[PDB]
């Protein structure tokens, strides 16, 4: 799980997702069933070459969020940044 | 607070700190009394023009941490990367 907002727009729906240190690529941005929309992201480790962990606390994997929108509202129209490890999807 | 990894290089440490949603130019990196090291960013709102909040879960504002060097450790040579939300700081 990782945080998300959700706006309104007059015409369109916005979801705006947290993913720190998820390379585009790793992003999943998915319909399932017309209604519910699949927001999907894996943090990585950039791979002891002589280096070595002091601190570690920033977790790993998957980050993921399931939104439904009403039925019958038919995602037709979707849209996906990535900008500073936020994902902006607005959706129809 | 926000999270952070720290390792060590050869001839170098680094920092990576998570920032999603923070603008480079929002992004604070110094050093305090030569020793001590401090990363800073705060995140903010996109500023109701027929726009409504569904839900709202990210908060903003800032995220903070310092990291002290040993003593006698001169900062002469930092670096700093912004990529994906994830700020990497590498200090001599």
């Amino acid at each position: 799980s990782t945080p998300a907002d959700v706006k309104e727009h007059p015409n369109s729906y916005v979801f705006m997702v947290d993913m720190p240190g998820v390379k585009s690529g790793d992003i999943k941005v998915q319909v399932e069933d017309e209604n519910v929309l699949l927001i999907s992201g894996e943090r990585k480790r950039e791979e002891k070459e002589g280096v070595k962990y002091l601190k570690m606390e920033r977790r790993i994997g998957k980050l993921m969020r399931k939104f439904v929108l009403p039925e019958n509202a038919n995602i037709e129209a979707i849209s996906a940044i990535s900008q500073d490890g936020v994902l902006t999807v607005t959706v129809n």
